[PDB]
């Protein structure tokens, strides 16, 4: 015989008197196959044709005996190697057993898994391809920013964004705590730097027992809660190790059983690092990850689980190739850097050198200033926080340095030409670059079965958890509903907010105004003139039903703020919500057609404005107020010059269109409603457009309160907006316009801010031509960002289920 059976039996002596024992390795006798029965056996995780059926031993870290299923301790893959079941990896696309009434959730994290390893390498990992094959696949996930581990990580498991979660980055200053945060120290296990309910405190305070291994922030007491299970980190556990453990808690008795789990790999984030993302490091790493992936869909499988999880597989961020050729240095910049501390890499932030002390009183202006349009060619953008993008979400926390640098692709920015932290791969840009987009897999019972998803960010996948466990979630920044159609049978059924404020009425009655409120317009210097030009913002039921059915397609935008007098005023080229207390339109709405010549609209007629003889005096704009004020003008929220009849233009001209426009803002402003807005109409079959004011003075994200805006008209309490948003909304089928739409709607949404000069642009002498579009284009947001900061809703006259319209108001244009 051999060594089956047999190990380490020094009394036996099987064919030719081979032997079985410790010390047939030096004597030079053992039977054939003693070292893979008998040493080998001990050190592995899978059964194979020498350990089926085999004795039990002592060091082996799973089993693969005849009684291993009794005891509960098999490797994942006995059943398939030993007793000739079908593998998970071999089954085709699809179940709970006894006591598992409910499914519980696993959450499945490969740090540095961008979205590019699963399109180009797919069929290296298999068994994650079968998980993307057989259950649901989104094209990518999208992280928030900075693109770093631990932000992403705690943002999938609250709901919140960087600035609301307060883990903005991986190394990081709090001057009211005056202490640092990184993770190779102990501070990151302080609970103070850890806002939030992340999604294993959600399920316990909800009755559910969760375990989590090795996930960022469940090593921390936050809330003052340790999950019910939870691992020291260690990096050196090996992969398999982890798996096993998670099938072991699985085996616990259903009292107590967790029903909420978390994963954590560090790969393919370390061998991103190491090699790049396109090397043989990443490439190695990738199946690696995917081996221990179907470890766990194996084990699963022999518990007969592999149908009753809901296991969701998704990673934190992307990886992309930086180069030492291909690095800014802040000495070209400032001849003395000592004064100043920076956050070095692809998303670097500098603060006082002396702190505390200096913290507040750092000139982080003057900072920004200094490194504005330096060189036409240079690869970083100097900002502070709140003239950032606001799709970012990335100002409101005093450990977000005012200073902010936001760096072009493959790029880094750091102190001086020392560093050699380059040549390999990193992350932390911009989260809308490719290289950044993360994956996102799921399968299980409550989600759908072979179905490719759209886009979505990695704040939406904390209310479909809850939605998972069948419990509530904590206030946080995910639209609740819009990943419904991920679910067979959605938990939580969304609906339109209901309307805070009601629109009062703005009617037609006296032809003439009884205030001029200091406008002129000699063109009409009779009163002849002046009544029939007026008399044109008479419009009859029908008319008023005309222009609404073509310029408010989908519903007038509903105000959700509280106390807030607003009216609407009906015009035949566009449609306006007026906001009496400002003095100024809340929204603006007007489609616009598709024309054969593409001629950018003319100036508008100067010289000419009037008063709204529909709103009273105390409720409207003064010419003069501009006048007053040196250093702002007055710009037109529907472009009067797009006027499609003789004298329609005229209906432009008044009091009610006016907003306040710094000289250089609306020269960008005009330049996007003359010719961009003519191509996106051209290009879209027509596109409805909605524009207005935004206050966001305390960088929030949210609408201010009146009391909170803090600069005004000349000396009247007329508010300065921080931004303008302009929502262009389309039919995504082509063949129809947007007022003759019965499918999807498609969005293009942009939140420009409002500042006196073009320095973000660095215009430097070049025609509009040349940097406009760009500027807009850096400032797409969702319409989500639009309804947060103005404390509007729209497209609830929209004829379609809530959670695609939420989809809709999540989506972000990518380019
Ligand atoms: C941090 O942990 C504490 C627990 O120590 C959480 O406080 C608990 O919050 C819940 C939900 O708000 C409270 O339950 C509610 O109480 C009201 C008042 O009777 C009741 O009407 C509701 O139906 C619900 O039962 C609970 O009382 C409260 N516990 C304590 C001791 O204050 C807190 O929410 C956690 N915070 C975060 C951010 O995780
Ligand atoms: C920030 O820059 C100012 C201005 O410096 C000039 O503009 C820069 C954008 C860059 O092009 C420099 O090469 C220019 O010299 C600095 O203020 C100057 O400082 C020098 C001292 O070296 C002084 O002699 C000048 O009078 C200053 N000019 C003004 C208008 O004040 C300032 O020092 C820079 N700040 C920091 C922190 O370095
Ligand atoms: C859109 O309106 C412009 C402007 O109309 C002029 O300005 C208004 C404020 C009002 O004073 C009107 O009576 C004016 O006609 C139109 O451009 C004018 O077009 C006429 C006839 O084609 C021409 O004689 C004028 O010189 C033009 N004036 C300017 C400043 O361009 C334009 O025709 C209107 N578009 C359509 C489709 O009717
Ligand atoms: N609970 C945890 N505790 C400590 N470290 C963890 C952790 N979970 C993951 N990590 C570590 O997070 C690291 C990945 O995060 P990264 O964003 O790549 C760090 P970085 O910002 O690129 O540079 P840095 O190392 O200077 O912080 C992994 O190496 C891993 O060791
Ligand atoms: C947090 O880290 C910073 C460096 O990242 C420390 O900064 C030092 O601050 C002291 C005075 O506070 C200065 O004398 C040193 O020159 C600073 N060092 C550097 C490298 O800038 C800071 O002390 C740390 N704070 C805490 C509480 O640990
Ligand atoms: C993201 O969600 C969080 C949680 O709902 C919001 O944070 C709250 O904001 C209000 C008003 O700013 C504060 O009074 C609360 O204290 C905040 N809570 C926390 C936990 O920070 C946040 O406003 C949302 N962000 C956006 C941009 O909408
Ligand atoms: C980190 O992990 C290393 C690898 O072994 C693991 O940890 C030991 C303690 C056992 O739990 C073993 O089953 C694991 O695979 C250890 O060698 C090392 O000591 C650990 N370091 C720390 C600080 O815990
Ligand atoms: C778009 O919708 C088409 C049906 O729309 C009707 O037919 C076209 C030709 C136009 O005349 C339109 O005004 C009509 O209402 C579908 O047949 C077609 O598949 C759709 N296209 C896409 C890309 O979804
Ligand atoms: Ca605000
Ligand atoms: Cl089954
Ligand atoms: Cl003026
Ligand atoms: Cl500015
Ligand atoms: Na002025
Ligand atoms: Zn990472
Ligand atoms: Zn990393």
């Amino acid at each position: 015989g051999s060594c089956r059976k047999k190990c380490f039996d020094a009394s036996f002596r099987g064919l030719e008197n081979c032997r079985c024992d410790v010390a047939c390795k030096d004597r030079g006798d053992c039977c054939w196959d003693f070292e893979d029965t008998c040493v080998e056996s001990t050190r592995i995780w899978m059964c194979n044709k020498f350990r089926c059926g085999e004795t039990r031993l002592e060091a082996s870290l799973c089993s693969c005996s005849d009684d291993c299923l009794q005891r509960k301790d098999c490797c994942a893959d006995y059943k398939s190697v030993c007793q000739g079941e079908t593998s998970w990896l071999e089954e085709n696309c699809d179940q709970c057993p006894e006591g598992f009434d409910l499914p519980p959730v696993i959450l499945f994290s490969m740090d540095g898994f961008r979205a590019e390893y699963l399109y180009t390498w797919d069929t290296l990992m298999p068994n994650i391809n079968k998980l993307k094959t057989c259950g649901i696949h989104s094209k990518y996930m999208r992280a928030m920013y900075p693109t770093k581990a631990f932000p992403n990580h705690y943002t999938i498991v609250t709901g919140l964004y960087p600035e609301s979660h307060g883990i903005i980055d991986n190394n990081m200053y709090d001057v009211n705590l005056n202490k640092n945060f990184s993770l190779s120290s102990k501070e990151q296990n302080n609970p103070a730097w850890w806002h939030g309910q992340p999604m294993w405190l959600t399920a316990m305070y909800q009755g559910l027992k969760a375990a989590t291994y090795f996930w960022p922030g469940s090593e921390v007491a936050i809330n003052g809660s340790f999950p019910s299970i939870y691992m020291p980190y260690n990096g050196s556990v090996p992969f398999e190790e982890r798996i096993s453990t998670l099938l072991k808690w699985l085996d616990l008795p259903k009292a107590e059983r967790p029903r909420f789990y978390t994963m954590y790999f560090e790969e393919p984030d370390s061998s991103g690092h190491a090699g790049g993302p396109v090397s043989a490091r990443v490439i190695k790493a990738l199946q690696v990850v995917d081996h221990a992936f179907g470890m766990l869909m194996e084990g699963l499988k022999q518990r007969n689980l592999h149908n009753c999880v809901n296991i969701i597989l998704l990673a934190d961020h992307g990886m992309d190739q930086t180069y030492c050729n291909k690095m800014e240095y802040m000495t070209d910049y400032f001849p003395r850097i000592n004064f100043f501390y920076m956050y070095e890499g692809p998303a670097p932030r500098i603060r006082a050198h002396n702190i505390p002390h200096d913290f507040f009183s750092f000139n982080s202006e003057e900072i920004v200033r200094n490194l504005s349009c330096r060189k036409p060619d240079q690869h970083f953008k100097p900002y502070l926080t709140p003239d950032l993008p606001k799709r970012l979400h990335y100002a409101k926390n005093v450990r977000i340095d005012k200073v902010h640098l936001f760096v072009d692709q493959q790029w880094l920015a750091v102190r001086s030409k020392s560093n050699t932290n380059c040549g390999g791969g990193n992350h932390g840009y911009n989260n809308e670059f490719r290289s950044m987009e993360a994956i996102f897999l799921a399968h299980g019972p409550s989600f759908k079965e072979k179905t490719e998803v759209e886009p979505f960010e990695n704040i939406e996948v904390y209310n479909l958890m809850c939605d998972l466990l069948r419990i509530q979630p904590a206030p946080n920044n995910g639209t609740h509903g819009s990943l419904n159609h991920l679910l067979k049978v959605p938990f939580y059924e969304p609906s339109h907010a209901e309307e805070v404020s009601k629109f009062s009425v703005c009617g037609f009655a006296n032809p003439l105004p009884t205030e001029s409120l200091d406008c002129f317009c000699p063109h009409l210097q009779n009163s002849t003139q002046l009544e029939q030009v007026n008399q044109m913002l008479s419009l009859t039921q029908e008319e008023i039903t005309a222009t609404v059915k073509v310029n408010l397609p989908f519903g007038r935008p509903r105000v959700l703020q509280k106390n807030v007098d607003h009216c609407l005023l009906y015009h035949r080229e566009y449609v306006s919500g007026f906001g009496k207390a400002m003095r100024m339109p809340m929204w603006s709405s007007y489609t616009v057609p598709q024309l054969g010549d593409t001629s950018p609209l003319p100036p508008t007629v100067p010289d000419c404005l009037r008063a709204d003889v529909r709103v009273p005096p105390s409720e409207s704009q003064k010419c003069s107020f501009y006048l007053a004020d040196k250093n702002i003008t007055h710009g037109f929220l529907y472009p009067p010059a797009s006027n499609r009849t003789s004298d329609s233009q005229y209906d432009a001209l008044i009091t009610s269109n006016l907003v306040p426009m710094y000289e250089e803002f609306r020269k960008m402003w005009d330049y996007f409603h003359s010719v961009l807005l003519i191509k996106h109409a051209t290009e879209r079959n027509g596109v409805n457009v909605v524009s207005g004011p935004i206050f966001d003075y305390n960088y929030d994200g949210h609408f201010d309160a009146p009391d909170e805006i803090t600069k005004h008209l000349a000396n009247t309490d007329v508010p300065i907006p921080t931004h303008y948003f302009v929502v262009l909304t389309s039919c995504k089928n082509k063949s129809h316009t947007p007022e003759n739409c019965p499918g999807w709607l498609d969005v293009l949404p942009f939140i420009i801010p409002h500042r006196p000069t073009n320095v973000e642009s660095c215009p430097e002498g070049k025609p509009e031509a040349l940097w406009v579009e760009e500027r807009f284009t850096a400032h797409i947001a969702r319409v989500r960002d639009v309804e947060l900061l103005t404390g509007l809703d729209f497209y609830q006259d929209k004829v379609q289920p809530v959670s695609e319209i939420l989809q809709l108001k999540t989506y972000l244009p990518t380019f």
